[PDB]
């Protein structure tokens, strides 16, 4: 058992059974991640960073939703075929590998295959399936309720947490290599 993950699980009630998916207000966005390593980092440090344009959109949404409702992020790694979790945005974007940064609170951490969601289509993206969205695509609230119900209710068999020790190793090893590469250059 990894101690870092057990500390995270103790401090947060991931995959809560009593999640309010029938939202009264709020804004919901698709987040496309470049890699699993970013999802892993986001979960351990409760931060996210999008592109410059993505950060501008999400920052605006967060400030526009201040004291009116939550902003939810539906995460999927590019080319993965599944959604891997849901986080709430908890701060505006702070600028200046990740250029920007904003706080997030991870709520669901579980793999939901795209075939459970592809029947939900987005009228604001040429009626393409919600699983065929670009980064920071906004989800109309009524379709977002259906997505959140499905993700919340799905009996998942796996999550990124099953690979926790692997992703820790990857980060550690890369950090060593990076520091070494700097040393040879000074």
């Amino acid at each position: 058992s990894h101690p870092v993950l057990e500390k995270l699980k103790a401090a947060h009630s991931y995959n809560p059974k009593e999640f309010e998916w029938n939202l009264k207000s709020g804004r919901v966005f698709i987040i496309k991640s470049y890699s699993e390593d970013d999802i892993h980092r986001s979960i351990k440090y409760s931060i996210w960073c999008s592109t410059e344009h993505g950060n501008k959109r999400l920052d605006s949404a967060f400030r526009c939703m201040s004291s009116k409702g939550p902003v939810y992020l539906l995460f999927s790694v590019n080319g993965s075929g599944h959604f891997c979790g849901v986080a709430e945005m908890k701060s505006p974007v702070d600028y200046n590998k990740w250029k920007g940064k904003f706080d997030v609170q991870w709520i669901f951490v579980k793999d939901v295959p795209n075939n459970q969601l592809r029947h939900i289509r987005l009228e604001n993206n040429d009626n393409k399936p919600v699983t065929n969205s670009r980064d920071t695509q906004e989800v109309p609230l009524e379709k977002a309720k259906q997505v959140l119900k499905i993700i919340s209710s799905y009996k998942h068999t796996t999550s990124i947490f099953d690979d926790f020790a692997h992703y820790e190793k990857r980060q550690e090893e890369e950090e060593v290599v990076r520091k070494e590469r700097q040393s040879r250059n000074k």
